C-alpha cells in the first residue's frame, strides 16, 4: 500500500476503445434504478468505479418527478464498480449535490457538498471516515469538479468555486492530505468563471480543463503545482472549441488566454488533455445543443491560439442522441499513464417531456495505442416505453 | 488484529458536518425496501455500518400494516454497510425487537432481545456465533441501547434494563468479553429511570447519556468504570433539556441530580457529550413530539445546573419535518476520537395516519474541527405517494 | 488455515437461546424471494450459511404453481449468509433435490443429487469443481441428509440412502476426502431403515439421529467411526419420542434397539444429541402433523431404555403454526463445540390451499449455558396476504 | 500468484456429472433478469464465473421486444460467480456483442467486439484496465470464441474471425500477454471456415473445435502452437458429426480433412475434446434445429475417419427442449484437468413467437471419472407464463 505518483510518461495514443456503459436508463424500465446525473469514474489501482449524484429516489417511483432540480437535501453521492448499474444494493457514500473523488494509492477521499445554496458545507471523508469540512466562502453555491480529483504522494488536489452564478466567481485549490486540508490557494492566471474542472496528474503537477460560466465557448485550462502550491491559468488554445453552444469552426476562437465570448447560454462540463504541442479533446456534435459525441486530436491544440486541424476523429454518440457532462480519469498502466473519458447521457426532461423525470446513463471509452474501427454507443432507451 | 481502547483524547469540534442519509422511505415508493425502527450506526475500524430493527417485512407489502408495534417475533437486526439502504438482500444478524451493536477492534458483538414481555431473552452474539444468553430479571420487557455499545480493551460494556416505563425499573450494567457475560453491576447514582442509553468511550471509562421516561425531561447520565465495574449516574446538568416531551426554553431546568418532575413521563432516545465544562447536545426542535433536529453547544452545559447559554446551533432537520430517535457513535482518527450521530426519521404512524406503516430514514453528522454552512435533510418522502 | 477436527468437548448446555430468523415468507409478499423447501445451516469456521432446496422460481411468478412436489429438475441448492433471506442475487452452488453441506476447515464440500427418480446422479463439488460422482445403487430415489454433514480432519462423512420410503432399503455411509469418495461402507447395526440424518461430530467419530420411515416413531441413531469406518446403529432411548406422526406421550415408547412400530410409516426429519445419560431433543407439539416445535431434556434419554421424565422445555413455534423438517449443526466455541438447530416453516400447500405454491422460512437457535425465557418464532406470513 | 500452465494430464472422464443451472428463464417471469444470450463459463484458480451478453435489458421490459438480434450497442458482457442469475447487480465488464474470458493465473482477461458490423473494434481489458485493441480487418463482422480464451504461462490465445458467414473468411489466431497482443497468426491448415471456437488447454499446447458456416456439418478443429505460435487445423475425425444442421447418423460423414458438404451451411457453436484415439463430444439431438441435446464418447472419433461407434451416452436435454450454443470450459483439479461444458437454453423468438424477446438459461457439466445416471435438464419456464 504506497502512495500513488503517477510518475510515468502519458500513454502515446492513437484514439479511443470501448470500455464501459451501464445502459441505466433502458434497465429503469423494468427494475428498480437510482436516478442520477453528474456521474463520473475513477479506479483504485486495480479497479474502476463509477459515481453519480442521486436523486433520493428510483426512476420508476413518484419521487421521480422534478428531477430536473439540480440540488436537494436527498442527493448523495453514489459508488458502484465499472459497469455494475445503479440498484437498491448501491452505497451512498454521503450527502451531496456536488462531488469529486479520487484514490491515494491507500484509501478514497470523497469531496461531497450539501446544503442551503446560500451556505453549502463541503465535507471531506477519507478512508471511511469524516475528517475535515469546509463552509461556503461566497454565499453562493459552493461547487466542486463532479468529476476525479488527482494525488501525488499522498496530497490530493480538488478545484471549488463559490459565487460564480452571481458573476463573482471565488476559485480557490485544496490540498488535502489523509482527508485533512492542509493548503488552500486562490486561483491565479488569466482564466476566468471557472466551474467543473477535469483534473488529470501530469507529473509532477496536476493539469485540469474546466468550463467557463460566463460566455467563453472556450475551455479554461489550471495548472497547479504540487510542490510549492502555486497556481497558473489560462485558456485552451484550440480554434476548435469544446464548449457548447459554440459558434462553427470556421467562425470560432481562442486566443489561449482570454474567454471568447462565443457561447450565449449555460455551457457544459468537458475535458481536454495536451500531447505535445497537440490537444486531445471531446465534444458534443452539436453547436447548439448537448447531442451527440466526438473526440479527436487538434494539431497544434495545446500550443498554437486557433488551431483548427483535427485528425483521428471518433463518434462516441451520434447527433440523434443526447450527450451531457463528460470528464476525464487517468488510469496507470505497466509503462504509461492512460486517459480515459466518460460521458453523461441524459434522459428525460428538459428535452424529452413525455416524461417528468430527469436521469442519466454513461458510456465509457480509454486510450489506446492500438487500432480501432466505428460506431455510435447512445443511451439507447425508447422515451415512449419509460414510465413517466 | 488488536482491540481499540480508544485511548486518545476527544476531538475538539466546533459543530458537525453531513456524513450519512439513506433515503430509505422515498425508495419504499420505488423499490422492495425493509420496514425498520430504531436505527444506529456503528463502527469497525475501517468503515461505518448502519444498523436497524426489521418488522419482518417490506414496506410496499401488506404485512407492513400494524408495524407501528414495537415488538413481535419476527423483528430482526438489520446490518449493512453505512448508506446502503435496507434492500433484499441486507442481513438479518439477529432475532430483536431491542437491540445495541459494537465492535471491539477484533470482531462484532450484538445484543439481540426477543421474545415474550414478560420472560425475554438476550442473545449475545461474537465474531459470528452465540456465546452467551441471560433471561429477564424483572419480567417486564428486558430492554437496551438501540444504539453502539462501547468496548475498551476487549472488554463490551451494555446498559439494559427490565421493569416499568413508569417507575422504578431494575437497570443493570453487563461486561462482555469476546461475547461472554464477565461482570454484571446494579445501577447506582441518582439517575431514578434508565432508557436507550447513548453511550461512548471516554477513556479510561464509559460514559451513557440517557431517556427518563418517568420523571424527568433532563436526560440522565451514567458513568461507568471499565477497570472496577463501579456505576454512578446523575442528570446533564443543562437547563436547555434533551428530552420530548419538555418545558419550553424559558421554563425547564435542571439541577444535575434529580429528574425535573417536568413534563417527565415518556420520552425519546438521544444523546450528548461533554467537553470540559461544556455540553455538545442533539434534541428535537418540538418541545410536544418527535419533529424537527437540533443541535447546540451549552456553555457550562456539563459543570453548571441549569446552564442555557448555547452556541454553535445547527438544524439538522427542520421543525416542518418528523424526527425520532437519535444516537451517538464514536469513530477514531488519526489523533484523537471524533463524535458523530444519527437521527431516525419516523414516517407514517402514529403522526401520518394516511399510511397503516411506520418506519424510517436516517440522517448522519460527525464532528468537525472545520468550518460548515446550514441546511434541512428530513426523510423527504411524499406521503401522499406511499402505498398504504 | 487447518483442517477441522471439533476436538473440543460438547458445550454444557441449559436449553437454546434465539439464532436467527429469515422471514422469507412474509418478504415474498413485497419482493422477489425464492421458494424453497428442505433448508438447513452449516457453517464455516468464521460464519454460518443458510441453505435450502429452490424450486427454480421465485414466489409471486406463476412458476411457483405446485410446487409441492419434491424432485424436478429446476431445483437447485442455494446458499446464502444466515440471515440473508432468498433473494435474487443468491448463488444457486449445484443442481439438487436433495443435498448435504460441510466445510472441512479448508474448503466447503456440496453433496448434491437430481436427475431421473430411478437413476439418479450424487455430484460431489469441494472448493468450488466438481471432484467425484456416483449413481444410484437401488434405482429408487438416492437420497441424502438435508442437513450438514461432518469433516473430522479432512475426511468428511455424509449418509446416502437408495431403495423404498416404506421398506428395506440401502443406506451407505460416504467419506469423502477433498471431494473424492475414498471409502463406502453399508448401513450396520439395529437400525431398519434410515432417512434424513442428522448428525454431528462427536470425536473421534460422528454421531446421526436420523427418520425412520418404515416402522419407527422412535428415531434411529447411526454412529459412524472415521479410523476404520465401521458403521453401527439403533434407536433412540427415550420413551418421549421423536418422529410425526407418533403416539402419545402415555403409549409412546422405545427400547433403544428397535423399531416401536407406533405410527411408524411415514415421518419428518428431525434431531437429537447425547449428553452424557441425557437427551437434548427437538420434535413437533402435534403428534399429528407438522405443527408446532418444541425442545426439551429427557433424563435418561440416551442411555435408559424408554426415559420420560423431561425437564428444561421451551417452545419455538406455538401449536397454532405450522413447522416442517428440522436438523441439528455444530459451531466451535472457544473451549466447546455448541449444538445449534434450525425448524423449517413450511407455509402453503397441501395445508394451505388459498396459495398454490409450497414454500417456507426458517428459526434457528443455539445451545446457550446461560439463561433465557420464553416466546414463539413462527413464520408469521397471514395467508391471505400472499400472492396465491 | 503464478501463471497458470494446465501442465496436468487430461482427468479420467467415464462421462459428465450435473455441475450448475441458473433457471434464469423461470426467474424472469417474477424478478428482474438480464435478457442475454452467448453465455459461457471460466474458472479463475479458485472459483467458476458465468458470463453472458446481455441485451441492455431485462425480460420483463419493453425494452426486450426484437432482442433476436445479434447486434446492437447495448450489448455488455455480464459476469456473475456461477450460479448466480444475472440480477440487476450483474457487473457489465465491457461493450461487446461479442466477446472471450479467461484468467491466466493472476488476473482477468476479456476480449470484448463493438460498434458498426463493416468497422468493429476489439478492446484487449486486462487486470481492470483498457491494455489493447484491434479494428476490423475485413470489414464485415469482427467476431469470436462466445467461450473461454486459453492461457498457458502468461501468454493467452483467443481466435477471431472477420469476413462472410458463408463463405471463405479471414481467421487469425492472437496471442495476448497481460492484454497487449504480442502476435497475431493467420489461420493455417485444412480448416476451411472457422466461427466460435471452443478452445481448451492441451498442454504444451491449446486445441479448439469450431463451427463451420460454410460447407461442413462436421467441426472443425485449430491447433495453436503456443511456443512459436504456428497454427495447423482439420477437421473431428468422428462420422457423428457435431453441428447443426447435418445428415442423420446413417448419412452423415467426416474424412478428418475437409468440411463434408453435407448441410454444411449454417451452424451453432459446439464443442469436443479427444482422449488419445476417442472423442468425447456434444451436439444438439435434432439434425434440423437447435433442440435437445446429448453427449457422449465417440471410439476412434479423433483419430480414425468416419468412426461411428458410439458409448457412454448421456440426454443433457431432451428432445422436446430447446438447446442453443454450446461450449467447453477446463478446470484445474489437484492431479489432473478436468473438461466441462455449458449448454444455452435458448427460449423466445425465433420458436417461440407468444413472445417477442428472446433469451436463454443455461446448464453446466463437468467430466467425471465416477458413475451417474440419467435425467433431462431443460430450461423449465412455460412459454405461457412469461411477460411477451
Ligand atoms: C442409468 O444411467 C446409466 C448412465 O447414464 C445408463 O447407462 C448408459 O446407457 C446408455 C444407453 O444404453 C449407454 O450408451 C449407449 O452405448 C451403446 C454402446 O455400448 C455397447 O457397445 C460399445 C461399443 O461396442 C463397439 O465397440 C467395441 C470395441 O470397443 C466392439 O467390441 C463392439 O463389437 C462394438 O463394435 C461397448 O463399448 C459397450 O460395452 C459396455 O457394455 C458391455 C456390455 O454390453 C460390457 O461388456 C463392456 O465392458 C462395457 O461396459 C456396449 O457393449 C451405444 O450403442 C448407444 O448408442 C445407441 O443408442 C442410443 C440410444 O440409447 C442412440 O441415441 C445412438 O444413436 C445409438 O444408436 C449408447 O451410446 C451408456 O454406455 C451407459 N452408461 C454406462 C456408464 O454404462 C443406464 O442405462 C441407466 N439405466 C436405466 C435402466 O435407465
Ligand atoms: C451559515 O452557517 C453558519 C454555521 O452553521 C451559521 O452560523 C451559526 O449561526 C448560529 C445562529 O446564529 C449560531 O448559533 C447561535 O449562537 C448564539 C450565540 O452567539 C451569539 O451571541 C453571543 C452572546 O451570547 C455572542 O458572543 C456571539 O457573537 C460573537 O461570536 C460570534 C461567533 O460565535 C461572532 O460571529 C461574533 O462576531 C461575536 O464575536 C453571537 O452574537 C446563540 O444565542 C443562538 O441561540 C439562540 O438563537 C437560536 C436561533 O438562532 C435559538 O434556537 C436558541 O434557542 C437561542 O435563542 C445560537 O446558538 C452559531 O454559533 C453560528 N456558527 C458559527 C460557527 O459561527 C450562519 O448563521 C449561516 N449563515 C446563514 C445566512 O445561513
Ligand atoms: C473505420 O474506422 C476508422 C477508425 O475510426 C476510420 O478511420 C478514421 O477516419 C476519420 C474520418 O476520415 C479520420 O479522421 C479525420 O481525419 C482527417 C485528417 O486526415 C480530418 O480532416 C477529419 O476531420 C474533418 O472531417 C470530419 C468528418 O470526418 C469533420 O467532423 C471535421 O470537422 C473535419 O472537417 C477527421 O479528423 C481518422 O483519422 C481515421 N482514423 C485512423 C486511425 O485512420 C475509418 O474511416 C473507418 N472506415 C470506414 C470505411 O469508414
Ligand atoms: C390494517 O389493519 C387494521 C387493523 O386490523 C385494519 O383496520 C381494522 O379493520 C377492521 C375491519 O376489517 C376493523 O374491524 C372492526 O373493528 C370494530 C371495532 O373497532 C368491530 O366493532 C367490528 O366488528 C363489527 O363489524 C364486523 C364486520 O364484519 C361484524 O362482523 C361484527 O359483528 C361487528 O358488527 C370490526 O371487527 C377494525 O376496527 C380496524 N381497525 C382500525 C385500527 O381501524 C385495516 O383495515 C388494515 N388496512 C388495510 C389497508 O388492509
Ligand atoms: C420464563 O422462561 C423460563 C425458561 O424458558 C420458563 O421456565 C421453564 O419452564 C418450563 C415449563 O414449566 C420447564 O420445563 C418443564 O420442566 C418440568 C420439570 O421440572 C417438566 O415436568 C415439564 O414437562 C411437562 O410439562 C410440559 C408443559 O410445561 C409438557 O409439555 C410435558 O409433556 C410434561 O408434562 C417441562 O419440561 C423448564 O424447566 C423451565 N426452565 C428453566 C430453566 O427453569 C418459565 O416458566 C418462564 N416463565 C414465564 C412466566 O413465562
Ligand atoms: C412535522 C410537524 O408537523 N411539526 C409541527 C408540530 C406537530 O404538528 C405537532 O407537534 C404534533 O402533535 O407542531 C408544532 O407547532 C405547534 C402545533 O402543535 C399547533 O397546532 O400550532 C401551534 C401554532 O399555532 C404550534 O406551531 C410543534 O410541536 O412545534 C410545530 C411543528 O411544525
Ligand atoms: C397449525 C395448526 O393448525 N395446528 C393444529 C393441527 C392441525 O390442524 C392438524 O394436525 C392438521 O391435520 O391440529 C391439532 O389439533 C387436534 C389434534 O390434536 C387431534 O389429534 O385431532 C383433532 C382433529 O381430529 C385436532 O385437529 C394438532 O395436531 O395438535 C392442533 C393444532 O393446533
Ligand atoms: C423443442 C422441439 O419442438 N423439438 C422438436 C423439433 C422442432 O420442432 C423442429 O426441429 C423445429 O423446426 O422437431 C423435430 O422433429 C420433427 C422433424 O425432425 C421433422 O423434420 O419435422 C417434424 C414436423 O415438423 C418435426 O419437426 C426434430 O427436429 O427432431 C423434433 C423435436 O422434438
Ligand atoms: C423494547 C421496546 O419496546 N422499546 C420501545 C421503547 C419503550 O417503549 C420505551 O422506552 C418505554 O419503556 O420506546 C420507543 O423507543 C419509542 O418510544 O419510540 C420504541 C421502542 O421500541
Ligand atoms: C429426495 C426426496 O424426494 N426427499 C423428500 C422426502 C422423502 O420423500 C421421504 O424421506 C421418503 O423417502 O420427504 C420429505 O422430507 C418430506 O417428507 O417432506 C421431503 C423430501 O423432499
Ligand atoms: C457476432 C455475431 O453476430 N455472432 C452470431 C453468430 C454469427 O451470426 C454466425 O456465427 C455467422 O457468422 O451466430 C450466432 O452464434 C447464432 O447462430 O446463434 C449468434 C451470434 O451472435
Ligand atoms: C395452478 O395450476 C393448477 C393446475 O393446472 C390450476 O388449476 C390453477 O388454476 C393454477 N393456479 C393459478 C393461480 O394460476
Ligand atoms: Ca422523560
Ligand atoms: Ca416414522
Ligand atoms: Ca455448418
Amino acid at each position: 500500500v504506497e502512495y500513488r505518483n503517477w510518475s510515468k510518461p502519458q500513454c502515446q495514443i492513437t484514439g479511443f476503445a470501448p470500455f464501459s456503459k451501464d445502459n441505466s436508463i433502458r434497465l429503469s424500465a423494468g427494475g428498480d434504478i437510482w436516478v442520477t446525473r453528474e456521474p463520473y469514474v475513477s479506479c483504485d489501482p486495480g479497479k474502476c468505479y463509477q459515481f453519480a449524484l442521486g436523486q433520493g429516489t428510483t426512476l420508476d417511483n413518484k419521487h421521480s418527478n422534478d428531477t430536473v432540480h439540480d440540488r436537494i437535501p436527498h442527493r448523495t453521492l453514489l459508488m458502484n464498480e465499472l459497469g455494475v448499474p445503479f440498484h437498491l444494493g448501491t452505497r451512498q457514500v454521503c450527502i451531496a449535490w456536488s462531488s469529486s473523488s479520487c484514490h491515494d494509492g491507500k484509501a478514497w477521499l470523497h469531496v461531497c457538498i450539501t446544503g442551503d445554496d446560500k451556505n453549502a458545507t463541503a465535507s471531506f471523508i477519507y478512508d471511511g471516515r469524516l475528517v475535515d469540512s469546509i463552509g461556503s466562502w461566497s454565499q453562493n453555491i459552493l461547487r466542486t469538479q463532479e468529476s476525479e480529483c488527482v494525488c501525488i504522494n499522498g496530497t490530493c488536489t480538488v478545484v471549488m468555486t463559490d459565487g460564480s452564478a452571481s458573476g463573482r466567481a471565488d476559485t480557490r485549490i485544496l490540498f488535502i492530505e489523509e482527508g485533512k486540508i492542509v493548503h488552500i490557494s486562490p486561483l491565479s492566471g488569466s482564466a476566468q468563471h471557472i466551474e467543473e474542472c477535469s483534473c488529470y496528474p501530469r507529473y509532477p503537477g496536476v493539469r485540469c480543463i474546466c468550463r467557463d460560466n460566463w460566455k467563453g465557448s472556450n475551455r479554461p485550462v489550471v495548472d497547479i503545482n504540487m510542490e510549492d502550491y502555486s497556481i497558473d491559468s489560462s485558456y485552451v488554445c484550440s480554434g476548435l472549441v469544446g464548449d457548447t453552444p459554440r459558434n462553427d469552426d470556421s467562425s470560432s476562437n481562442s486566443n489561449c488566454r482570454n474567454p471568447n465570448n462565443e457561447r450565449g447560454t449555460q455551457g457544459v462540463k468537458g475535458w481536454a488533455f495536451d500531447n505535445g504541442n497537440d490537444l486531445w479533446m471531446g465534444r458534443t456534435i452539436s453547436k447548439e445543443s448537448r447531442s451527440g459525441y466526438e473526440t479527436f486530436k487538434v494539431i497544434g491544440g495545446w500550443s498554437t491560439p486557433n488551431s483548427k486541424s483535427q485528425v483521428n476523429r471518433q463518434v462516441i454518440v451520434d447527433n440523434n442522441n443526447w450527450s451531457g457532462d463528460s470528464g476525464i480519469f487517468s488510469v496507470e498502466g505497466k509503462s504509461c499513464i492512460n486517459r480515459c473519458f466518460y460521458v453523461e447521457l441524459i434522459r428525460g426532461r428538459p428535452q424529452e417531456t413525455r416524461v417528468w423525470w430527469t436521469s442519466n446513463s454513461i458510456v465509457v471509452f480509454c486510450g489506446t495505442s492500438g487500432t480501432y474501427g466505428t460506431g455510435s454507443w447512445p443511451d439507447g432507451a425508447n422515451i415512449n416505453f419509460m414510465p413517466i
